């Protein structure tokens, strides 16, 4: 591989990385309080859970990962146009809501192996979906429908959680989850794994994260390292580093990483759920109390992506200078 993706010696995967055994699957058919109870234990105890039998229809999950893999098999002359000045758009704000193709990596400066289309999905209007991909032909209408569902199925999971944490229903349903960026990533095959990265260990610095993923890769840390079983008809859960913040540390945020594969490409669907940029983020005062002292000081959002997006010298780098008591 070219010496840009070669990852620091400390930060490249091991071969053998175990099945996470624990990784919680959760079924939302279950009765509302076990739903409840079983999703709080999760955010509290993990950070990271599956959840199945979720209400987002399967057909749509199929046709959303068939028409994501359509568009990573699209020739050079079309992928050009979602390039900006020739070149693939990096994480940084401001971060537009119009379709563009990303480069990702961290400054011993390294690449990912990785290329991410990524845009907004909320609110759905003719601006924001006339500015998503012009092909696949399918790709707005299935790309509509999906985004509008994996919403709906977020908002159900995050009043699950004002439930567990003891919140009015509706807490999340405001400037807090106002930005859904959609991450379509394609990890194609890399000849040297054992010096690569398909997604360095991070926490998702948003709300909350559902993801789609038909293949192995996806990782969780626990300095341990485990697998996260695909499930194709289940969506991954992973409480970003803004809900750690708003629960005190009461929830676990999910530190992941995506390993390359020296034989197959993979595509997944990540809808990355948070607040705008204007918000300012602190812990929720109905939860503190002297017994439960607030751990972060209020910040801005645009404060914290601005580090977030560029300090990897540690995982909660963005928050650490709120950091108090
Ligand atoms: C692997 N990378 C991580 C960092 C960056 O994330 C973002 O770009 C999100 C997009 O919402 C963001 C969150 C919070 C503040 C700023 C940006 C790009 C991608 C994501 O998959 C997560
Ligand atoms: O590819 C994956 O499974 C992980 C994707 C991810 O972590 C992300 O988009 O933030
Ligand atoms: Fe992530
Ligand atoms: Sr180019
Ligand atoms: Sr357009």
């Amino acid at each position: 591989v070219s010496e840009s993706f070669v990852a620091p010696l400390e930060k490249r995967a091991e071969n053998d990385v175990p099945l996470g055994n624990d990784v919680p699957i959760i079924d939302l058919q279950q009765d509302h309080l076990v739903v409840v109870q079983q999703i709080t234990k999760a955010c509290q105890d993990f950070g990271l859970f599956q959840v199945i039998n979720h209400g987002l229809p399967e057909k749509l999950m199929a046709e959303t990962m068939d028409v994501c893999k359509e568009f990573f098999a699209l020739p050079a002359e079309e992928k050009e146009k979602l390039q900006p000045k020739g070149e693939p758009a990096k994480f940084e704000l401001p971060l537009e809501q119009k379709a563009k193709l990303y480069v990702e990596g961290e400054q011993e400066a390294f690449l990912y192996w990785k290329d991410t289309l990524a845009h907004g999905c909320h609110p759905l209007d003719e601006e924001l979906v006339n500015s998503w991909p012009e092909k696949p032909a399918t790709y707005r209408e299935v790309v509509a429908k999906y985004s509008v569902e994996v919403r709906k199925l977020t908002m159900r999971i995050l009043d699950y959680i004002c439930e567990g944490l003891g919140l009015k229903l509706g807490y999340f349903d405001n400037e807090l989850s106002q930005i859904q960026m959609m991450l379509t990533n394609y990890y194609p095959p890399c000849p040297d794994p054992s010096s690569t990265l398909g997604s360095g260990g991070h926490y998702d610095g948003n709300l909350i994260t559902l993801l789609q993923q038909n293949l192995p890769g996806l990782q969780q840390l626990i300095a341990k390292w485990i697998a996260v079983e695909p499930i194709p008809t289940a969506f991954v859960v992973n409480l970003g580093l803004t809900l750690k913040v708003i629960t005190n540390e009461k929830f676990e945020g999910s530190i992941h990483r995506v390993v390359t594969n020296p034989t197959r490409d993979r595509v997944s669907i990540a809808t990355l759920i948070g607040p705008d940029y204007s918000c300012t983020i602190e812990p929720a005062k109905e939860l503190l109390s002297q017994d439960n002292p607030p751990l972060y000081k209020p910040y801005s959002y645009a404060e914290f992506g601005e580090i977030y997006l560029s300090d990897k010298s540690d995982y909660d780098a963005g928050v650490k200078p709120y950091k108090i008591n």
